[PDB]
């Protein structure tokens, strides 16, 4: 499922991450925005062989199985396929426990590039609420 903004905006909003561990509704957006062009079905490769999956772009040498990650950890206790759903569930409450980890949401490399230190309200803005 591909995304409106405002649409992904208010689905966040309703699962609990806005100002979760102290992250503003726009900052979640934005890091949906740049790392799956707010796309469920987005996977990527990694030099080391795991993969990043889904809507945040989780990845599987530490969260989620994808039985293709020799040496992995499963921490948020799924299979990565679990987090391409159109149900944004898996990944919001797999990406509450990667923030929550100590590194916030430098996790997040686009966030951290394209993200971090921007107006990031602009991402919610003209959304109803
Ligand atoms: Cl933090
Ligand atoms: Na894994």
């Amino acid at each position: 499922k591909v995304f409106g903004r405002c649409e992904l905006a208010a689905a966040m909003k309703r699962h609990g991450l806005d100002n979760y561990r102290g992250y503003s509704l726009g900052n979640w957006v934005c890091a949906a925005k740049f790392e799956s062009n707010f796309n469920t079905q987005a996977t990527n490769r990694n030099t080391d062989g795991s993969t990043d999956y889904g809507i945040l772009q989780i990845n599987s040498r530490w969260w989620c199985n994808d039985g293709r990650t020799p040496g992995s950890r499963n921490l948020c206790n799924i299979p990565c396929s679990a987090l391409l759903s159109s149900d944004i569930t898996a990944s919001v409450n797999c990406a509450k426990k990667i923030v929550s980890d100590g590194n916030g949401m430098n996790a997040w490399v686009a966030w951290r590039n394209r993200c971090k230190g921007t107006d990031v309200q602009a991402w919610i803005r003209g959304c109803r609420l």
